[PDB]
């Protein structure tokens, strides 16, 4: 029974992970990283106003401001590391300064389960994918930095590994909380069929030719947010508009309207990509043929001209491609099981709310890591009492027989049939448009599919390097997930960001102004067990109000909204006529906490020309609720 005793244990060896293990060994921690693959701007209000609006008010508000606060530092930090700022190769830096701080990393070490007791964690039972061994690793403190859970869909984004066996794992120690599992973002400019990302000034079209996106959305079109700008898409194939291919229909991206040479400098890496995976050079205008212009509605003016087919389109539709769920932290990045953090993608931190912001792809990881990983280090500096060494022995014995199980058990039910309809049943019914009555027929078919989990029987029946193995008991935990994130998108009858309901279509700041969390207390338990943090509109530093883009007047107001608006503007005119800064004007709204380093005031190239110009005060990018009061 081969037990590793450490200070600080990582799993997960993407960005936030890497990031965090770094801000470890700063502070003098012996610091191990369970990697799961091998090794190889606007100014901040402006920022946090969009990062804000496009959660559609889900979010942690504090966080947010943490989160845009210490951003210009990543990149910063990320640029004295050696990332060209045009890729602002970034894993490689920060894998490269990780290994200069000689952190321990490890791969084909796979985490099967959370050590805890008594409400703490003390690390991680592991098998090792190649031997199947079974070991235990015992630490002062935990963080998680796995990813989302996106391969519970059918079509995602992302790889193979996201399938949120981190998260679940987290939702089985019966203390850890899931929060807005519902909450996923499908992603619009997927490529078809691989569903590689093509994320930039290029135009949407459909079968026609047809510039659709805006008619649908006429301040932002191809810019409107990515949950606005799925649905819209969808819509339009709804319509019966979009191209028909052998994987569906779709819609078309035309990047080649900006020219062979801005495309080829500006963005070459959409060009590989295209040419690689597609055969399709984006940056070729000519034309293809002039068949798709035919049979054009000649009613439909709002979607303009038809234009005539062109080599260089990307064949392109929404495919799930963000989780915005994940384990529920404080703003530290603490879950509810002490000692157990987390960071990224795999936390509901809650950065996104119901959206990520598309600008926040590059920086959360990192920025992430920064924050948590510096709280979570300070956290494994703290003595503790210990966990005894005859309990640890007991949850690596689990673990072993949970193994012999999955090989040895009377159950006739194959992984693979089960787990391939899971991810149909969430693609059809819980994606990007959702109703009650088809809601209840997933979590029905969800149900079942969970009740003849329970009889999956490995078939190759061997303990070593064996992927049947593994995906048998990723595909339980995946289950869960896909439970957790379909009963929470039926409790909530609202439409909030990237959830969308048909029956209930208005956002409900009055009633859903909330954050759905859900945990597995029990063994026993079939469904997990859901709870809700209510939001407090008089703590926010913005009340909830119009987003800018979507639909309009489609918000149930807080009943206190109007109470806090008035005390927020009340509160910028006083303090402003008395000469206080953004930062104090910031801090009288809403206070939040950051570690000093990442606080401090970001300087910008042009403070002294936006002083100069007097637009240096919070009112200055701030101002929806000051244009209503200089109205009157």
């Amino acid at each position: 029974m081969k037990i590793t005793y450490c200070d600080a244990l990582i799993i997960g060896g993407g960005l936030a992970g890497l990031r965090a293990s770094i801000a470890c060994k700063q502070k003098g921690l012996n610091t191990i990283v369970l990697s799961l693959v091998p090794v190889r701007g606007d100014n901040e209000d402006l920022h946090f106003l969009d990062t804000v609006k496009g959660s559609d008010w889900g979010c942690d508000q504090q966080v947010a401001r943490m989160f845009v606060t210490t951003a210009p530092k990543a990149i910063r930090e990320l640029a004295s590391w050696g990332v060209p700022w045009t890729r602002i190769t970034m894993l490689y830096a920060v894998a490269n300064e990780a290994l200069h701080h000689k952190v321990d990393i490890q791969d084909r070490k796979d985490m099967l389960a959370f050590i805890h007791h008594d409400n703490k964690c003390y690390g991680a039972v592991v098998r090792d994918l190649i031997t199947g061994e079974i070991s235990a690793y015992v630490s002062k403190g935990t963080l998680l930095a796995t990813g989302g859970y996106g391969r519970v869909y059918k079509h995602t984004t992302n790889a193979v590994i996201c399938d949120g066996a981190g998260a679940a794992s987290a939702l089985e120690t019966g203390v850890a909380k899931l929060g807005n599992m519902e909450a996923v973002q499908f992603h619009p400019t997927a490529l078809v069929p691989s569903g590689i990302l093509m994320t930039d000034g290029g135009v949407l079209r459909d079968k026609f030719g047809r510039r659709f996106m805006p008619a649908y959305e006429p301040e932002k079109k191809e810019l409107a947010s990515r949950d606005v700008v799925s649905r819209r898409i969808l819509e339009h194939i709804q319509k019966g508009y979009g191209a028909k291919s052998p994987y569906g229909d779709h819609v078309w991206l035309d990047i080649a309207i900006l020219g062979r040479n801005h495309v080829e400098k500006n963005l070459r890496d959409v060009r590989d990509i295209a040419m690689t995976f597609a055969g399709i050079d984006p940056a070729d205008s000519e034309e293809q043929t002039k068949d798709n212009m035919q049979g054009m509605p000649a009613n439909e003016p709002e979607y303009g001209q038809a234009m005539a087919k062109q080599k260089g389109w990307i064949p392109i539709k929404p495919m799930q491609h963000y989780s915005m769920g994940g384990v529920r932290t404080n703003p530290k990045g603490e879950t509810h099981l002490k000692g157990l953090f987390c960071a990224g993608e795999a936390a509901c931190w809650d950065l996104h709310g119901f959206n990520r912001l598309g600008g926040n792809s590059v920086s959360e990881a990192v920025v992430a890591g920064m924050i948590i990983g510096d709280y979570f280090a300070s956290h494994c500096l703290e003595a503790q009492i210990e966990i005894n060494t005859q309990k640890v022995e007991a949850f690596i014995k689990e673990s072993q027989d949970y193994m012999h199980f999955l090989l040895h058990n009377e159950g006739k039910e194959d992984v693979y049939e089960i787990r391939e309809r899971m991810k149909e049943v969430m693609d059809e019914k819980v994606g990007v448009f959702r109703e009650g009555k088809k809601l209840e027929e997933a979590l029905k078919e969800l149900q079942e599919l969970y009740a003849r989990s329970k009889n999956i029987c490995v078939k190759n029946k061997v303990l070593h390097n064996n992927p049947e193995l593994e995906d048998a008991y990723r595909t339980k935990k995946m289950l869960k997930l896909a439970l957790c994130i379909t009963q929470g998108a039926l409790l909530r009858t609202e439409s909030r960001g990237a959830h969308t309901r048909i029956d209930y279509p208005k956002r409900d700041d009055e009633k859903w102004l909330n954050r759905t969390l859900a945990s597995w207390p029990s063994t026993e338990q079939d469904m997990p067990t859901i709870e809700y943090e209510e939001l407090d509109v008089m703590k926010m530093e913005i009340s909830p109000d119009f987003r800018g883009y979507g639909k309009k007047g489609n918000f149930i107001p807080h009943p206190k909204k109007e109470e806090r608006d008035a005390e927020i503007l009340k509160t910028i005119l006083e303090l402003e006529k008395l000469g206080k800064d953004r930062i104090e004007v910031q801090h009288a709204l809403m206070p939040f906490e950051l570690q000093e380093k990442y606080k401090a005031r970001n300087m910008r190239l042009e403070d002294e020309e936006v002083r100069a110009r007097g637009e240096h005060l919070y009112s200055f990018n701030v101002h929806d609720l000051l244009d209503q009061h200089n109205a009157n």
